[PDB]
């Protein structure tokens, strides 16, 4: 079997993009973040109180004949950013693009922090890292990719992120028509349980590559490219005006510039982000000081290849024995 989804920018600025899931019979289709940095699907629900659901599609298993109540099951998951969330669990038949499993653990909110509130366009999240870090207990669970892997055509997903425009997230299949020259594989370590691997380097615009190795986790969930403090100096050095801001959070720059280009190797091949890609727009509304693309991973205990990275190539998620990573320039 193979599925295919298109998946879309939840806003005009890529923060994070949306993929509709089908849950349950008859089907109810909610708008989730497929994330390959966690490893639990969970959705607001008709159990998350009240309060907190605001605009949000929410799966109501009462009114599905095939979800069943997983018995004494619960969740509770924090993210890198301070957002959480928890509940208990129903499994149920999930499609995504035509594939379908049956069976599948769906994560019920009862609570959801500030910000899933807040972001009415994300109906909850679909984790796509390794199921070792699934938080259900007692029982751990394991994730629609680990579910669908053994009827899939190839043990593989890809993701496709769209630069301010839809993409696609296919299951099963790598699509020969959606990249140019060629996919090249690099080494994953599930150690830790995400999709980690090691890139060969970095350029900044025109400049001369640097050959070092950067440790660092494929993470569709993450919007930024976060990654270690010597390299986001060298690339905001090269903007007239940029600032590390502690009052914002981050590397600053001057609306008005134009950014120029980042490169990170994988093995001897190159992939190249566009500068435009780097530009997160305006601090606060109506400013003319823009949030920088690329930012230091000092305080996060990992480096981040997030959705300003993915978005620049055509990725392979490898699910053989021994998981790869492959990227290809498109």
């Amino acid at each position: 079997s193979t599925g295919s989804a298109t998946t879309t920018p939840i806003d005009s600025l890529d923060d994070a993009y949306i993929t509709p899931v089908q849950i349950g019979t008859p089907a109810q289709t909610l708008n989730l973040d497929f994330d390959t940095g966690s490893s639990d699907l969970w959705v607001f629900s008709s159990e998350t109180t009240a309060s907190e659901v605001d605009g949000q599609t929410i799966y109501t298993p009462s009114k599905s004949t095939t979800a069943k109540l997983l018995s004494g099951a619960t969740w509770s998951i924090s993210y890198g950013d301070g957002s959480s969330s928890s509940g208990d669990v129903y499994t149920d038949t999930v499609s995504v693009g035509g594939l379908t499993v049956t069976g599948q653990a769906v994560e019920s909110a009862k609570k959801v922090s500030s910000s899933f509130t807040e972001d009415s366009t994300i109906d909850g999240l679909l984790g796509l890292a390794f199921s070792t870090l699934n938080t259900v207990s007692p029982t751990q669970q394991k994730t629609f990719f680990d579910n669908a892997k053994a009827s899939l055509d190839s043990p593989v997903f890809t993701a496709d992120l769209g630069y301010h425009a839809p993409g696609t997230y296919n299951f099963g299949f790598i699509d020969t028509t959606a990249y140019t020259g060629s996919i090249t594989y690099t080494a994953v370590s599930t150690k830790q349980g995400f999709w980690e691997w090691t890139s060969t380097g970095y350029a900044v615009g025109s400049g001369t590559f640097k050959s070092t190795s950067i440790d660092g986790i494929a993470d569709t969930g993450t919007t930024l490219l976060y990654l270690p403090a010597t390299v986001v100096s060298a690339y905001w050095a090269q903007v007239s005006g940029a600032k590390s801001s502690s009052s914002v959070g981050g590397y600053v720059f001057p609306c008005s510039a134009t950014l120029p280009s980042f490169t990170f190797g994988v093995g001897s091949a190159r992939i190249v982000i566009p500068g435009d890609y780097i530009d997160f727009g305006p601090i606060s509304t109506g400013s003319s000081s823009c949030f920088g693309g690329i930012q230091s991973s000092a305080g996060i205990g990992i480096n981040i290849f997030g959705d300003v990275a993915l978005k620049a190539a055509f990725v392979v998620f490898n699910g053989a024995t021994t998981p790869t990573l492959g990227f290809a320039s498109k």
